[PDB]
């Protein structure tokens, strides 16, 4: 009944194209960008060894119920719609809390609490820990007594209201043993050898099970796992191992996902600055039917994914130009509710069958990732998928010259939602501009174009705030203060270039895009806390414009300077020799 979408393109690069990944991805960008994802087959000779032992590799498995994997179900949306309207009426506003890294599922929580007789029934019987368990929450972290605090503050008033009448007060595993699991599950399900069941068939049965309430199918995966903590599946040199000469090649390879962030065309390179949270790969161990819902990467940008081994991983891509369009059809499901909770759209996980996105006009491509293959995900390309059987994958995010302007556009969208930024985009740009040499000329060029847009935009914000009646101007070093203390009162964005402080709070802050929301305090005295005085314009635009236009003239001892300045080659250098 399910229809496989069009295949996304694969690239089988020569050993010479395979030498720089970020050059090859640029080569391919104008094309693969249109499918939103692409697959990359390294040369068959390229087979890096698997660093990790398996027999002892211990991870904590998470769980997925494919029946309830979909959070955008009709019932959950009308509940949350009705709950928000309720609170709106009460003068408050519905604010959905986060519990253990992710949003609290109120519909589940409310259902469960009410099935055992409600708040004071669960309280007096101390079953709140039983609840959080059935809600999928990891013990013994005390989530139980935390949910009670949340239910009361949020669901109890609605419980009363919805309940009869009422409502007066008050108010305001081992990788080895995992393979044994996943190979046993799959064979007993399809009654074949696990390697013998065709991709098309598992893909069909997967989407069947999602919309199928006639049967429950539970599955285990593991993720939120780092190279830092558990170690990379790749060889690489830090202190912990003598590296074998057989491995020496692959340890240094640019396709080793440990090395990508530091490649000269990567942004997270020479900045010796801060943790972005993606300079380091993550690990996904997977089963048959294990899935990952529709999503884009933080700050959009790129993700590359190597399947080290095991049965294949199915992907569904969407172009970056279809992104607004994608978000729009999902929004059609609760327009009133998504108005009040703009970011709740992203917060709610969904696997919307590609078939449904297709008939709404959204391009959806796909592919089967087979062991030893790379998948690249382009900026703001929505992706999702599932695993065919037992496997082990490794992925990192990254950023490139072409991304920079997208990254700025992302903050602006993260600013128009209420969304915490995982770092400051503008801070990044200046850290790059502050070391113009030994910076890829691609970046430098793009930086100038991108920085001049900020200087203008900032000066507009710097002169717009004085009309508002601020006088005093302090000077702070923002990068050195923790991210959550440099946020904006309601934005909520990380400030670098400038912000506004009053005496209403010793530290509470607002970016120049929302000056009126700081406090009721009249303009009167101060305080515009800035970073650079406007002596920045000549200074930093110079250093970057230097190496930017030094290369422009050089193309228009000449093969020496290119080696000293670390110019790229391909192309031009070929004519040289
Ligand atoms: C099944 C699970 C281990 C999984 C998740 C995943 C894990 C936990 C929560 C959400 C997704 N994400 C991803 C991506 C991406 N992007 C690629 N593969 N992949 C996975 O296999
Ligand atoms: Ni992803
Ligand atoms: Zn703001
Ligand atoms: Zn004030």
């Amino acid at each position: 009944e399910f229809v496989p979408p069009p295949e996304c393109p694969v690239f089988e690069p020569s050993w010479e194209e395979f030498t720089d990944p970020l050059s090859f991805i640029g080569r391919i960008r104008p094309l693969a960008e249109k499918t939103g994802i692409c697959k990359i087959r390294p040369p068959k000779d390229w087979q890096p060894p698997f660093a990790c032992e398996v027999k002892s590799f211990r991870f904590t498995p998470r769980v997925q119920r494919l029946n309830e994997l979909e959070a955008m179900t009709r019932v959950r949306l009308d509940f949350l719609d009705q709950l928000a309207k309720f609170w709106e009426l009460q003068g408050s506003t519905l604010k959905i809390p986060v519990v253990e890294r992710k949003i609290l599922d109120l519909y589940a929580l409310s259902k469960i609490v009410a099935s055992k007789g409600g708040f004071e029934m669960v309280t007096k019987e101390k079953k709140w820990s039983k609840v959080g368990s059935r809600l999928g929450y990891l013990p013994g972290k005390g989530t139980g007594s935390l949910l009670k605090s949340h239910y009361e503050r949020i669901l109890y008033p609605y419980e009363l209201f919805q309940s009869g009448v009422s409502l007066m007060g008050v108010q305001m595993y081992t990788l080895q043993s995992f393979g044994e699991m996943a190979d046993n599950f799959k064979s007993d399900y399809f009654n074949m050898p696990v390697h013998m069941v065709p991709t098309e068939l598992v893909e069909k049965e997967f989407w069947r099970l999602v919309s199928s309430i006639e049967e429950d199918v539970i599955v285990e995966y593991g993720a939120d796992i780092s190279s830092k903590d558990f170690g990379s599946g790749f060889p690489v040199k830090d202190g912990r191992r003598k590296i074998l000469p057989e491995e020496e090649e692959y340890a240094l390879s640019g396709w080793n996902l440990n090395n990508m962030p530091v490649l000269e065309q990567s942004v997270l390179a020479h900045i010796n600055v801060d943790i972005s949270g993606m300079k380091v790969p993550w690990l996904y161990v997977g089963m048959c039917f294990s899935s990952f819902c529709w999503h884009i990467e933080d700050h959009w940008s790129y993700s590359i994914n190597y399947l080290h081994w095991g049965e294949p991983k199915t992907w569904y891509g969407v172009p970056s130009h279809a992104a607004e369009q994608l978000e729009e059809v999902m929004r059609e499901l609760a327009p009133e509710l998504f108005e009040s909770q703009p970011d709740l759209l992203h917060q709610l996980v969904t696997i919307m069958n590609p078939n449904v996105l297709m008939e709404h006009g959204v391009p959806v491509y796909r592919t089967n990732q087979c062991a030893g293959e790379f998948v690249v995900t382009f900026p703001r390309a929505y992706h999702s998928g599932f695993n065919q059987g037992y496997n082990f994958a490794e992925a990192v995010n990254f950023c490139t010259a072409d991304w920079l302007p997208i990254g700025r556009q992302c903050v602006n969208h993260y600013r128009r939602l209420r969304r915490h930024c995982v770092f400051s985009h503008e801070e990044l740009i200046f850290k790059m501009a502050a070391d113009p040499e030994c910076l890829d000329v691609g970046l430098a060029a793009m930086v100038c174009k991108e920085l001049t847009l900020m200087t203008e935009e900032e000066t507009r914000l710097r002169e717009s705030v004085v009309q508002m009646g601020v006088l005093m101007s302090e000077e702070e070093v923002f990068e050195l203060v923790p991210d959550d203390e440099r946020q904006c009162s309601a934005c909520r964005t990380t400030c670098f270039l400038s912000a506004l402080t009053c005496s209403c709070n010793p530290e509470r802050l607002v970016c120049l895009y929302h000056p009126t929301d700081l406090c009721p305090c009249p303009m009167q005295k101060k305080c515009l806390r800035y970073r650079y005085p406007l002596e920045d314009l000549p200074s930093l635009l110079y250093g970057v414009k230097v190496r930017a236009q030094s290369y422009d003239t050089w193309v228009s001892v000449m093969l020496e300077d290119a080696e000293d300045r670390k110019y790229p080659e391909n192309d031009l250098f070929r004519k040289l020799r």
